């Protein structure tokens, strides 16, 4: 029997491991190390979780490897790797209510939202590349033959074996479904740390991989303190590739520990302060909806949120005044009622930062139209924030603040370079919108947006098929999509002759 | 007018440009720095090279990215730029001889080689690559429909901008044109730092370009130092990816390097302690001569040369009778001799490191067939080595010679699983092959080598058009093939609603 | 509510449906005609099919029109599409005892063979095509620009639309899947004459579809006669595509009719004469069992069965002696029966030919070595056969049997040229194979051989990711594979200028 | 030595051959027979041409055979097949200025745009293929493995044989290139049918073939009547596949006779009746001089050409209006002038077609604009015709011009699901186009318009590596792009078990 953490609410009974997850097992950290997980709806603990010790990540990693050299998914055909990723999802899916719920506290996510997007995407990655894998196929090509013999040179893709994949809090157990998808798919095995403050789904998951027949030690999950759980999985001699979605300081740390230990490969999707240009020529009601999105989605925790609105001088004004008009509807409140809008942030911590950014910005010049502060009420919350006469220069202008705050510059009418210019002015490059009903400035801001992604009059519409990185210091590596595959695969050529 | 270093010599007179190639036309360094080649085949200094120094990497570098921002180079059509590489393979072809030469002079390439691999293979890479201008496709994905609205997905393959690439000495050119060729052809402007001790056939390219009517500022050449040129291109801000090939040492340093300033790309193409497997059941005259090949080819300096023979039980004590009578028949001598058939060693630093390592290797009790001693004549002539009796445990089966010392085992008759497990433990696995008549065994062989290329009944055999790679420690990222341009492009995805 | 024919065998209930599925209904053909279903086995009557009319495949074909063009089927996610598609395959296992019962009824397959191959490569194919759903991706192509102007140009992949899959007896339920999965995977819609003998399976799966949520009208099938039916569906001016699979004298009035109407696309699999060649130099134990095999598999009725078995002379009478001893275990009997494993041949028709096949090998000179006759016991039962000195010009070795009939010839020790050639003299080119421990004759006779499937050391081995297609007078097109898709999908190029 | 017909004009010395091109060398008839092609520009017998006969035919596909079997072509490698290629691309180069003269004499083509387009892109084309020569990858793919063995699936992409071409008289140098290059590219030997009135550049380009070193038997040119040597083509048991480009009519017929010869791999590329939908809210200006050469472009002989343009009502007037303007500014006349935008039509028969065209058009109600009539000088000069009021059901809206006559038609204001269905109510499908400025629009149109090509604010924007193929009864497969291999490749696999 798997030890719980049981809690009835909405309507469920929840039950919860909060333990390690270490080949196939769920067992208790070295020393029995433990800490607390918050809930941010009322700041109360929710539950003790294991803390995983240097020891316990040593001991999953050699897990995963046996699991991955002798054990059964090694073995088995590239056909029924994709049977069980498919079970796999369809358990998620039969939990979705539980994992949805769980991530509702864990992380603060809107029940509603946790369900269609959290739970859901995270539901449709793994059916997504499930299928990717009697698909992953090598190339034979038309080497030139060494004459008067033959040859045949061939490639076949591979495994590249054990992999750590470390994850951030904004979307728990998507993140988590993201790269794992893709790399279980590849044939690999895993260690995971989840985001520190964030363990639950990802172990929930844990429990349901079990569940799903996945080979024991296939998966491993440890939650802890990055630093040192985290740091080992980089300094790993036995590992051979991380997935790392974090912040551009800690991505800069982890591929230099991957370089130190052993040249391990490494993939990285960093920030973004992502530049939305609204013209003037829009649809300028769905760009007020669209564009409050690309701000408040998830309560602002969000790497492709729009860091920006350039918006044209002619609309600006009647822009704002429509986006406060809005914002002032905007429901606050709980994540278990289905009322709720706007939920609480992911972690106190995250919250005083947040309140920080915004001191900053009103005192460096930037017109602060409102919100800028906590919403006083127990737990976490942030009121939605409009800042105007943003410039270039500023703060705020130049940094990823990762939470409801919308960033307002006025582009002079008519020009396109000049503002597509501004937009590219940062060393992000994770994804950018433009809102246009012009065919020509669409087609054109879109090649010369420095960015991964494009959003053309419409924004965070990410779907799992469509590969999804950073350029510039956002990183590299595709997540999603055929593309993110190459991240866990290698290639090997093999040279006949006859 | 460029200022050359006439020298007459092979029924040519050399015209070689000496001085950094920056922003399209030859310069002095800063401050008029120099540095000496040495002819490898009588330790003479065959003429002053410019120094480059961090002012002149600094230029350099903001050469190429005006040359990508506004120059020509980042507005001609695809297909035109392509036309662009494939003048330059003909200006190449009709540099042959005098290229071959140059080589010949500054890196002891015996001169048929040089011409025919050296050379020749250079000048398949770039009319192979010039191929591929064209054919460098996006997607169109099918993405889920925000219903009642459709949107349309599709990835657009852009150019990564401002490169730097970083090769060894062993094949000056060659190495430049692998890793060059790619990067200009998925669209990108370049500085290159050549092995500081082989700059002169990187040189003649750089007028070649000229030549050929590549834009200036697209191709830049830096010869000098690792630690200073070598290492401020990685560091540099506005580079954003580092191709490489070299020592495991210096590339754990770049990844570390590239990680530390601007999160910027890299592929490393490292060492290698490659095995190959030779079965009782082979040709065993080919399974000789095939063999040597693997090993004495371009004076073993080579990324690729079998490391390890293991050589069954059966036909070891035959093979290592066959092998020595041949090495005999080798001519040693001066490159540019029509009847030489080994050449010297690249310079004094290198052959004096492999006489400290066959040292070594008869200190550990491995024994010495013959060879392993300094050629006595001028120059840095080392003489072809055979070990046998070399036990897993020995330095001489762990590190890499990347020197004409062919490295003999046993492995018991009609093991299989056993061989194997040797020859894969090694930190490396870039290149391997196995030599057998049974399909079966080839087939199984070339499943279970942890290894970027297998050779089977064959070796040396790369082709442009096959993907050339490391796994674990011998790094990452494909050089040669269609995989190769992965490396110099990004993906955008563009996302409309509609 | 709906008709069955019911009847209790096997520890099961069939409750086979005996109509015309049309347009997501069950319903009687013109003036309620029908036709008999024979039990291959004691040649009873198994029920009255529904006997299909011109009147009713226009009524078929517009069902699937409309199906497409306003229907569900054709606006719901690419994603969710194959969601359907994944469905109907778990509900083809759900119900897999059933439907081989039925295939072991209907076309007499050997009950465990029909479970594994017949019903389960079913249920592969469809969960195979099904994962291919939303990874059916265009281009972006980097055309050249029409300066001082930009352009952009991609691919959509699109559904051809209206589509006709006429199938023949053999695998009923297994050749419908192949091509329907393929069919509905890239979104067209469907209208299917099963061979007008078999017809049974094939409704079954009609109600199966039902069972899924496939919507009204994508599949529809229609009992009846090819040279009616069938002619009329290749006439049809509202289908856009024709998938064969048939005779080849029948294949080519497919194509004339598909020229004359509205040169819809056609694609056909027609026969083979596939030439397995087998050296002295294999395991001769797994070459008898592997051979065997090659001939007998699924009582013969195979296309790509070994149309003619060429034995290297030294090993060639010890090949005859053993097969023959092999021969003479198999147990004949009722397909239903556990211990059974040569089936009855399909229908009373096909048996009197292959009487008739083998007298006429024995008059012009063949020597039948053992079979030939039919078996005397209720139903159509054929003796496996084998015929031994069978010369290049010899009827039997000119035509294709479709049955249990081994036919052997002795070619030279040592040749592999003249073989060669004389299993490339036909018009056929479906399948071929090569037994050999050489890896030099393996990959030289797999070059040289005039087919589209070589099986080395092995045969019959397909698989639903690997494509099976004619060379030669056996037709074009792929079945199953990526690339079976190409022939369900059409290309649009959109260029912009912007 | 080659007889040529030697002809001074455009300040140049033509030498053109005149006979059938038959493995590598210039030959007359049989019982030397000929005819005469006539100069459209004044109407004079420009010399007497070879006329291919029955026996002709047999020879030629014997040459390409013996070419392809034994011959040079398929024994080099992959890579040299594409040398000879870029070559073939540089003696085409060479021979620009002549070759792009012969072909505005020969079917009457504007020299200044005769080489920019008709000889350029046929330039550009052979230069496409070349580069897809080395690059023409296969496949390994995950196979079920048969366990307790192991198995490997992969695909060779192989050549098709012997093929013949057969073309239209439109772009007589272009049609062969876009073929010729592709079919050569993968690997095949060729027989190619010129349409009858236009052997000559055909010719030039087989001598050029001769220069460029091309393998004797390679390119086999055979001038002659469709109806005879393209039919005994088609008819042939030994060509393999067919690529036709022409009337549908002759097309359906061709598709037959691939049928009831030996099911021969056919490719039509037919008719259209392409629409071109232009909003009211374009750019005005442009969409008149786009929308003229829409039709105009080539004297209207080329199959893309808009058969018929919507304009949406509010400004349906105004663009009338405008259009006139501008052909009142063309000038007719000698194709060999500098100054001339508009040259003669092909031949006398076609010319008489026009003429009855759009005396037909008159009489059924349409409202004559302007032209309509044959220019009044020596040739065969036909005046570009404009006509408005065109309803649905006329003649003119259904039928193929092919000649310069625009077709406008009206509709309703902001209507566009109505005028999509006007377009498409076609059983052509060969392009279409839209002029929009609004992204909406642009996108939805483009997904709606049942067409192979949509250009969407352009026009007659094909390019060689973007597909070009026809829906409906257009016919099928592409040519130009990736894409137009498929048609010249065949798929074998290869499956091992080991
Ligand atoms: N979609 C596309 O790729 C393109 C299509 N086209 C189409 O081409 C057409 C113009 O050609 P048009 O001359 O009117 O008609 P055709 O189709 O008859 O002309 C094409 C060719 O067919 C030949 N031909 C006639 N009968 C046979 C036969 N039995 N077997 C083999 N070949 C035969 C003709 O020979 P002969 O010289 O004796 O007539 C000619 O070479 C237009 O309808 C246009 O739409 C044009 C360009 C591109």
């Amino acid at each position: 029997v798997i030890n719980y953490v049981e809690k009835a609410v909405n309507k469920l009974t929840l039950q919860m491991p909060y333990q390690l997850f270490i080949g196939g097992e769920f067992v208790d950290a070295e020393g029995s190390k433990t800490y607390n997980t918050i809930n941010p709806t009322d700041g109360s603990v929710i539950c003790q979780v294991s803390l995983a010790q240097v020891s316990d990540v040593d001991k999953a990693v050699a897990a995963a490897k046996e699991a991955f050299e002798n054990g059964l998914w090694g073995k088995i055909n590239a056909r029924d790797r994709g049977r069980l990723l498919y079970r796999l999802a369809d358990v998620m899916e039969q939990h979705q209510e539980e994992l949805a719920t769980i991530e509702a506290l864990d992380a603060g996510a809107v029940y509603t939202l946790a369900l269609k997007t959290h739970v859901g995407m995270s539901i449709q990655t793994f059916r997504y590349f499930a299928g990717w894998c009697d698909k992953i196929q090598g190339a034979t090509i038309p080497i030139n033959q060494a004459r008067p013999n033959r040859n045949l040179t061939l490639t076949k893709k591979e495994p590249v074996g054990v992999c750590g994949i470390v994850i951030p809090w904004n979307y728990p157990l998507m993140m988590l479904s993201w790269k794992t998808a893709a790399c279980l798919a590849a044939g690999n095995t895993v260690v995971i740390k989840p985001a520190q403050v964030t363990p639950l789904t990802a172990l929930k998951f844990a429990e349901l991989t079990l569940k799903a027949g996945i080979p024991k030690g296939v998966v491993n999950i440890l939650p802890g303190s990055g630093s040192l759980v985290g740091q080992r999985l980089s300094d790993h001699p036995d590992v051979r590739k991380i997935g790392f979605t974090g912040s551009t300081e800690v991505g800069k740390h982890i591929m230099k520990s991957c370089a130190l230990s052993n040249v391990k490969k490494v993939s990285l999707e960093l920030g973004g302060k992502s530049p939305l240009i609204i013209f003037a020529d829009c649809d300028l009601n769905k760009a007020v909806q669209m564009g409050m999105s690309s701000v408040f989605f998830n309560k602002g925790e969000n790497s492709i949120a729009a860091g920006r609105l350039f918006v044209e001088e002619s609309i600006h004004n009647q822009f704002v005044q429509k986006v406060v008009e809005e914002v002032e509807k905007m429901k606050i409140g709980n994540p278990l009622e289905r009322d709720t809008n706007h939920g609480p942030q992911n972690h106190e911590a995250h919250l005083r930062k947040l309140v920080e950014y915004c001191q900053r910005g009103v005192k460096e010049g930037a017109t602060l139209v409102c919100g800028g502060n906590q919403v006083p009420r127990p737990g976490f919350f942030f009121q939605p924030t409009v800042f105007t006469d943003v410039e270039d220069h500023m703060y705020i202008a130049k940094e990823e603040s990762f939470g409801p705050i919308m960033i307002i510059s006025r582009f002079a009418d008519g020009d396109v370079d000049a503002v597509l210019s501004r937009a590219n002015a940062t060393e992000f490059g994770l994804a950018s919108g433009v809102f246009t009903r012009d065919i020509n400035k669409a087609l054109y801001v879109s090649d010369k947006l420095q960015a991964g992604t494009v959003f053309i009059n419409t924004y965070n519409k990410t779907d799992v098929a469509a590969p999804f990185g950073g350029f510039k210091q956002s990183g590299f590596g595709k997540d999603l999509g055929e593309a993110a595959l190459n991240e866990y695969l290698r290639i090997k050529t093999v040279t006949f002759e006859y």
